[PDB]
């Protein structure tokens, strides 16, 4: 029976990148890897290459439909070479790898004849400070839709996709866990902006940065092996940012490797489990493309809607 | 502030006409009209064919979309006449006229260069059996999201708009209040498809046919005067559908105006009434364009989606 979907292995997916250039080192592919994570030059070549095939040739014909708007509207000509930024959403669970397949993507689109401004922004800025979460009783729900002024992160999109010159949005630090004050990341008129986080595909009874993307990642894996991979990075943090004196969670450096398993399942039996299932997972249904990963990181399956 | 909106007055509106021609008599209006609409064919003229114009540019606009993902999946052409069905939804509250509005709206899109198959299908025909709803409780719920066939719906569209050669959608009986046996609407492959209910704009943890609609309609009114055409229609039905003895509700031809008026206001505050505001309403932020209509029925205020 009919499906909005086609899916692909690995093999399948490899062909589609047709012609499609290889345009980075594994020097690089290093500095935009996360730690854990297994994604090399092969894997951007079966995997990657397509999808930046295919987001190209969405990025014209997704424009035909605003100039076909524009040109109902009576308006002038789109404003000759600064086109509505396209804009991406990459979603999925903590420690699935999201933010390095959103930071691999954003170089390789970026890498691109006439090499378009490709902006990347993280969703983790907007999350409230730790006093605001402190007040709402939220401390223990970071990650958690209501854990972030969504409303700003609205404003923020509907922004940069609405024309604007500029948009601001806050800064997040991973070492001191919480919001950075006067920092900001500044988007001038990109053609491309992609935005990760847990939530981005969520739907509400008003419109949100969901309904505002026209293409969207979801990086897809077994939640047992998700934890597995949480845990994992969480011991395997105790000799690198929890190293770090000034690291917020700096006393975690000093657990054993059974301590720190069990605080490590505890975090996520409490908190990043029940927002994958409760949150996040729900939204999988709608993403353009998900890239489903084996326990060993690697992406071997696909799932495209092709309506 | 930015706004993924752009919002209309009727003389705005009634301007982006162009060049659109009325190809439609007064007589075919009144055989689309229903009981208790003013829409007359000024209110065409000055509404509907723009609204007509700007859908055409996108249905050519919106298939660029497809054939892009079709190139990139190196799939051959189209089937060079037979392209992906243009699917719009039209949602609203019960009485607010919406039905009149899908109906005209097929109607103007049908009388168009070359002539393209636009059908027009209702969810009525989605609404479980009233055996069905006694069974789940929900005889009082008519209308609810819960109360129609959701899956069965989402296999319609799915399979239109897929390709499909013909698809079948059951056939609701206003004058027996239920399914029909047997019956049923059949689709062949149209050009474009009009879905039309209370709540098509619906999202949820599952791809729903709000995500395969191309455009969307959402015909609005201030809820005091919806409550006051319900009402109207209804005394009003006392000497046309209520009149019929095979009515499953002709013992309300006998009501006085006033225990109509008591009944019908009570059906609005217990079903109608709470369905718009828990359902209903808030679907609108996404719906492409909303029609606002003054208690006089005539649309002279509208939103259209930008972004
Ligand atoms: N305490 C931490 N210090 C530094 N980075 C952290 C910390 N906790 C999580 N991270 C994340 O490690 C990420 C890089 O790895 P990857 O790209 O695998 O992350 P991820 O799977 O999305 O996990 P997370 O959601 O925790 O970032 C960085 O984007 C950073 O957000
Ligand atoms: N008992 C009834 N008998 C016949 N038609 C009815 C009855 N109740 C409601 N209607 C509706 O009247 C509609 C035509 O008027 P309009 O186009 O104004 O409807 P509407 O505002 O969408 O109201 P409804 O949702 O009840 O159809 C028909 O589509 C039919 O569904
Ligand atoms: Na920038
Ligand atoms: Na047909």
């Amino acid at each position: 029976e009919p499906s909005p979907y086609v899916e692909f292995d690995r093999r399948q997916w490899r062909a589609l990148r047709m012609s499609t250039p290889l345009a980075l080192t594994e020097e690089e592919l290093v500095g935009l890897r996360g730690l854990g994570e297994q994604i090399d030059l092969l894997e951007v070549e079966e995997v990657y290459l397509p999808l930046a095939r295919l987001i190209h040739l969405q990025v014209a014909a997704r424009q035909r439909l605003f100039a076909a708007t524009a040109e109902f509207l009576g308006e002038p000509q789109q404003n000759p070479d600064r086109p509505v930024p396209f804009i991406i959403g990459v979603a999925g669970s903590v420690a699935v790898g999201k933010s390095t397949t959103a930071r691999v993507l954003q170089a390789l689109l970026a890498r691109w004849d006439h090499h378009p401004r490709v902006d990347l922004v993280t969703t983790d800025g907007f999350l409230y400070p730790n006093a605001e979460l402190q007040r709402r009783n939220l401390m223990h729900r970071k990650g958690f839709p209501e854990s972030y002024n969504r409303r700003a992160l609205m404003r923020f999109v509907t922004s940069v996709k609405s024309g604007s010159d500029y948009a601001c949005a806050p800064v997040y630090s991973h070492l001191h866990y919480d919001i950075i004050p006067g920092a900001e990341q500044v988007v001038r008129h990109p053609d491309i902006l992609i935005l990760e986080g847990l939530n981005v595909l969520q739907t509400g009874p008003t419109l949100m940065v969901s309904d505002l993307f026209d293409f969207s990642l979801y990086v897809d894996a077994r939640i047992e092996d998700i934890e597995q991979w949480y845990v994992s990075r969480f011991l395997a943090m105790r000799t690198t940012a929890f190293a770090d004196p000034e690291s917020h969670f700096h006393h975690y450096a000093a657990f054993s490797d059974s301590q720190a398993v069990v605080a490590a399942r505890e975090i996520w039996r409490t908190i990043n489990r029940p927002n994958l299932v409760e949150n996040i997972l729900p939204t999988r249904p709608r993403a353009t493309l998900v890239l489903r990963k084996d326990a060993d990181h690697s992406i071997n399956r696909l799932r495209l809607r092709k309506l």
